[PDB]
């Protein structure tokens, strides 16, 4: 199932999420939602929960790329103002 979450970067600071980097033999194995911080944007919804993979934040789709180049992206979105829309596979 995929859901497309918006989470409110007003009232909250960070997202709260552990990005696990899944490595098999080759090396694409995704990433997912580790361990949710209470009080982050995240945890403020609810949709999102352990073991979620990332595919798509905010246009940009993290399908095709490294697990390193993923989190790095992620973070310079969550690192910046405004809505962030979370496209999550559960």
């Amino acid at each position: 199932n995929i859901i497309t979450v918006t989470l409110n970067m007003e009232r909250h600071h960070f997202l709260g999420i552990s990005i696990v980097g899944q490595s098999n033999d080759r090396g694409d194995g995704g990433i997912y939602i580790g361990s949710i911080m209470k009080g982050g944007a995240v945890a403020a919804d609810g949709r999102i929960e352990p073991g979620d993979m990332l595919l798509q934040v905010n246009d940009v789709n993290f399908e095709n790329m490294s697990n390193d180049d993923a989190v790095r992206v992620l973070r310079e979105i969550v690192s910046q103002t405004g809505p962030i829309s979370l496209t999550v596979a559960k």
